[PDB]
């Protein structure tokens, strides 16, 4: 297991555009397109990301190649993010995983607003960073896949994804 298929898991694959769970247009594997309710802005958007006019369809490389994207853009605002990175730094390579799954689902800002938790994390406390996290709206919206991600950084193990 690693990074690319945890999230494959948790976000599946669509190769026309659909709504998220919060009701955003999104494409591929969890590629958000927009928050705007305008299905025409979504296929704006969409088309400028490929580089085509898709007319709300990609095929199944398009969509790895936008996936490939965001995995990087979100390991690399981690390591821009003053809150974030020493955290990051601090963990082994199961629990970074987990770390990144988050900011791919939520963005940088939202996990870096987890004050509590990522002490916690950063102090090796993981029980208590545990039943903290599961305390936020993340969690009652998404428990699932909430609990998957706990879990893995919890116990810095795959057991979650088996
Ligand atoms: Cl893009
Ligand atoms: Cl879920």
């Amino acid at each position: 297991m690693n990074i690319f298929e945890m999230l494959r898991i948790d976000e599946g694959l669509r190769l026309k555009i659909y709504k998220d769970t919060e009701g955003y247009y999104t494409i591929g594997i969890g590629h958000l397109l927009t928050k705007s309710p305008s299905l025409n802005a979504a296929k704006s958007e969409l088309d400028k990301a490929i580089g085509r006019n898709t007319n709300g369809v990609i095929t199944k490389d398009e969509a790895e190649k936008l996936f490939n994207q965001d995995v990087d853009a979100a390991v690399r605002g981690i390591l821009r993010n003053a809150k974030l990175k020493p955290v990051y730094d601090s963990l082994d390579a199961v629990r970074r995983a987990a770390a990144i799954n988050m900011v791919f689902q939520m963005g940088e800002t939202g996990v870096a607003g987890f004050t509590n938790s990522l002490r916690m994390l950063q102090q090796k406390r993981w029980d208590e960073a545990a039943v903290n996290l599961a305390k936020s709206r993340w969690y009652n919206q998404t428990p699932n896949r909430a609990k998957r991600v706990i879990t893995t950084a919890r116990t810095g193990t795959w057991d979650a994804y088996k």
